[PDB]
């Protein structure tokens, strides 16, 4: 027989998430230095890929969010002193695999989506540091709004592939999650 065997996807569809509270992983989405790796692919021009704010949200709490808008990649984040947006001009919607780097260190942001040129940015004032005290989201998450500020209403619609914290430490999504809504098979449903 041709009985395969692989790795599951994930899928999401708009109220789905994985949540990650393993302090091996939260302890690399924290500091001055973030190194975020990720391919995705969806139909939705809109969509969460990945956040981790403070719980509860303030206006001015400290976060990291990756997600797409108008089929553009976002990277998004507040260290205390103001928001950087990095926006990669694209549409990624288009029912394809895209893989995305996205690099900080203090202040200095930067987000590659497959060989397309990057774009860079830089976070406001003084405040160098991510200090962050909530659960990792990908995909989704619970109260989106509520927990993003509206920067994002819905969780992606799609299938997360890969997701490599750190360049080299890689999350299996289904395995290594604490939680997870609304998670099945990509491609199956
Ligand atoms: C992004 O690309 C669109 C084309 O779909 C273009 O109209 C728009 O001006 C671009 N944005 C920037 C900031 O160049």
């Amino acid at each position: 027989s041709a009985i395969i065997e692989a790795i599951e996807i994930p899928q999401f569809i708009g109220r789905s998430y994985l949540t990650y509270d393993n302090p091996d992983i939260l302890k690399r989405v924290s500091g001055s230095r973030s190194n975020v790796f990720m391919r995705f692919k969806t139909t939705a021009k809109d969509g969460l890929l990945l956040w981790r704010g403070d719980s509860p949200m303030r206006p001015n709490s400290d976060f990291i969010s990756l997600g797409l808008r108008d089929g553009a990649l976002v990277f998004s984040y507040n260290l205390g002193s103001g928001v950087a947006s990095i926006m990669v001009n694209g549409s990624f919607n288009d029912g394809r695999w895209h893989r995305v780097k996205a690099v900080r260190d203090g202040q200095s942001g930067k987000i590659t989506v497959d060989d397309y040129g990057a774009r860079t940015g830089k976070s406001p004032g003084m405040m160098r540091q991510l200090n962050i005290n909530g659960a990792l989201y990908v995909g989704g998450m619970k109260e989106i709004a509520l927990h993003t500020n509206r920067q994002y209403m819905r969780g992606l619609v799609g299938c997360i592939s890969h997701f490599t914290l750190s360049t080299d430490y890689h999350i299996s999504l289904v395995e290594d999650a604490v939680d997870g809504k609304n998670i099945n098979t990509c491609g199956a449903k």
